[PDB]
């Protein structure tokens, strides 16, 4: 009684190329869902993951090892225009953490909250081809982490 779309992409980074690996590929992936409710404009979910580490190197095989992921969760409603094409709209806020010290203590700690925000853009080239284009932007005054989603969907 409604249909349903799901649409899976990986997060992608910029990065320099110059004709060797000298940075290495960053990892990280998305999933988006889109649910349909009787309304004028529907909803949708999205999940991001991805790693944040120094994956360049400053002359060759030489970086420095750390390593921190960042968790976001976002969601929006998804404008559609007139059967053309579909705008989403990325709303929600990140949090990531790869401290460890001890599960049981008294310790005074702190907490920052990311605020994650983003758009997307959705193209119907094909009935069975759907092209899911977005951006999120993390933004943390300690880090400010730029991230671009590319994917597709499949709907129907």
């Amino acid at each position: 009684e409604g249909e349903s779309s799901i649409s899976i992409g990986y997060a992608q980074s910029r990065v320099k190329e110059d004709g060797y690996k000298l940075d290495k590929n960053p990892r990280g992936f998305n999933l988006k869902y889109r649910y349909e409710f009787n309304n004028d404009w529907g909803v949708i979910g999205s999940f991001a993951q991805t790693r944040r580490g120094f994956e360049e190197s400053v002359d060759g095989f030489k970086l420095i090892d750390g390593d921190f992921k960042y968790y976001s969760v976002t969601a929006g409603p998804v404008f559609r225009i007139n059967e053309y094409v579909s705008l989403y709209g990325l709303l929600g806020a990140g949090h990531g953490k790869a401290k460890f010290s001890s599960i049981f203590g008294q310790s005074e700690s702190r907490s920052k909250t990311s605020l994650a925000y983003g758009a997307g853009l959705q193209f119907n080239p094909h009935p069975n081809f759907v092209i899911d284009a977005s951006y999120e932007y993390s933004k943390l005054d300690d880090v400010k982490v730029g991230t671009w989603m590319l994917g597709a969907g499949y709907r129907f």
